[PDB]
């Protein structure tokens, strides 16, 4: 069909074989760099603009606002572009030449947070510019929006149950919202019905979704898995139905991301390389060894050239 | 289903309406950029070497060889990678910053020619790689292998007929090799039988075809427009089923391309912004105002941020 603006056309990614990880093709990527602002969160940045217009709280006139470590930004931007309305978003400094320079070629007013801050201070910034004029502004907030999970439970994760043909057993995605995981898990676990393994990734860095199911001490670090990794637990990841936590490290995040480019012919962003990382642990237990494992993989390589993934 | 390597996943991009060209919506772009490669260009890598590998010109130890202005070399690159060949590529050295270091992250043996001598040069170097050790070699040839609009009619000119459900009026498309249009006119008009007007795009600086059809003097020149207007008559343009030639001067290419992010949400690349301009002008011509316009956009913006596409 003919999508009515580029909201519409959303989702639909492909599922794709590995050929150099896993044990014998258990390993699965769905590349939702195939996404209309060539990220995972062009669903995010659609169904809660959407949303919101449903309850009246976007109108025309109102000025969207929300933190972003940039792809959700980037979706809010193309959105906000599509169906008429402007849009303000931070960002820690810290996020890529990239991300940057989308945004405003998107006429983004885009407001940079210090870097030390991360992903709280940019959260901390965008609620002192709504509070500063309730009335002109609309803050989606993704960390805590139940149109984040929502849509991941309408379309990514029925895609991955139909691509699969219901054989799906082990779900693995990074978290930075948590919405992907919580949305994906709830399709597959209880509109389909059927008791996969969910499996969030974040960084050893970071580890602050092992330290809090472990009852230890939470103590978030830097780390180079952009767009993972937040250094808090967001309102947006279902604890509940997460049955196991994998922690990668930023090396081999960056190491695995550029295998993906080289060897699987995958054009991986550097947090699609930490999810496929864990994932290939996983395939490589005899537990899952005929598992089918099904990966996340957020975002598109071109999008990361300033970073450590282009070091050499 | 489940794609065995990422070069099976070529095409079923979207159709998007436009809002602020043509005329009431019939203007519709189809977004290449949603691909394996995120250009065009992918369905071709992917074809070329298939057929190669069925007539046995492509076997385990050839080394695969082309000529590119970016993108069919990245889209070789990942089939490269996926598929397990190696590959050498030339390209002209003014070619988008992006292109080069995406090329070498999918590790290809990058050989840059002389800006000044264009595609020309590049295939001219191209050539004498092969013929300094041909049985290294095999020399794909994007501008005259006839797999590369055999493809466009196998895939991209039936998904524009099924997701306009017969309805498409014109196509319009930009010609570098010509490959696209051809393959998408011989579908459309000989596959499913209907009349429609096919329509190549060319920049106003080097306007060679409207130049050869009119019978004036062939005079190329340079301009700002990536991967149209080689300056010269390729092999792969069949002549014979394009209705009529639209010119598009850089400039214009460049402010259209900065339009779609910014009015449309559509992160266009600018060969992209010159194919949309010709469509606006059909489009609000009477003789097409109620016709369906159906636009290939080849790419996509992040593959353009060292170009004059995000100047400012
Ligand atoms: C929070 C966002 N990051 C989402 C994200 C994620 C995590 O997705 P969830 O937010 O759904 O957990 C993974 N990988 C990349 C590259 C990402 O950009 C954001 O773009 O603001
Ligand atoms: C010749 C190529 N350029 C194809 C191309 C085209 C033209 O497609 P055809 O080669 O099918 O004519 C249009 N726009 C962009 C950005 C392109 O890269 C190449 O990448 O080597």
């Amino acid at each position: 069909a003919i999508y009515a603006d580029n909201s519409y056309s959303i989702g639909n990614t492909p599922l794709v074989r590995l050929k150099h990880f896993g044990h014998n093709g258990n390993v699965v990527v769905k590349i939702e760099g195939r996404n209309p602002s060539y990220s995972v969160k062009c669903r995010i940045g659609a169904n809660m603009v959407w949303q919101a217009e449903k309850d009246g709280t976007l109108t025309k006139g109102k000025e969207i606002v929300d933190a972003t470590s940039g792809n959700t930004g980037i979706a809010l931007a193309y959105v906000a572009a599509a169906r008429g309305y402007k849009i303000t978003l931070t960002m820690p400094e810290t996020m890529s030449l990239e991300r940057k320079r989308l945004l405003c070629g998107l006429g983004v007013n885009l407001v940079l947070t210090e870097g030390a801050k991360g992903m709280k201070g940019a959260i901390a910034k965008a609620e002192e510019i709504v509070a500063s004029d309730p009335s002109r502004y609309v803050m989606l907030k993704q960390f805590e929006n139940p149109a984040n999970p929502q849509i991941h439970r309408e379309t990514t994760g029925p895609e991955i149950w139909k691509d699969t043909d219901g054989k799906v057993d082990v779900v693995v995605a990074g978290v930075g919202t948590g919405g992907s995981i919580t949305g994906i898990s709830r399709a597959i676990k209880l509109d389909f019905g059927k008791q996969i393994t969910s499996v969030a990734v974040e960084p050893v860095e970071s580890p602050v979704i092992s330290q809090t199911l472990a009852g230890e001490e939470v103590k978030p670090g830097p780390h180079k898995i952009q767009g993972i990794g937040a250094g808090f637990i967001p309102k947006n990841l279902d604890l509940s139905i997460i049955d196991r936590v994998e922690t990668v490290d930023s090396d081999t995040a960056l190491a695995t991301a550029r295998r993906l480019m080289a060897e699987e012919g995958i054009l991986a962003g550097i947090s699609s390389g930490a999810a496929v990382a864990a994932a290939d642990r996983l395939a490589k237990l005899p537990e899952f060894a005929d598992k089918l494992i099904v990966v996340i993989l957020p975002s598109a390589s071109e999008r990361y050239l300033s970073t450590a993934l282009f070091e050499g």
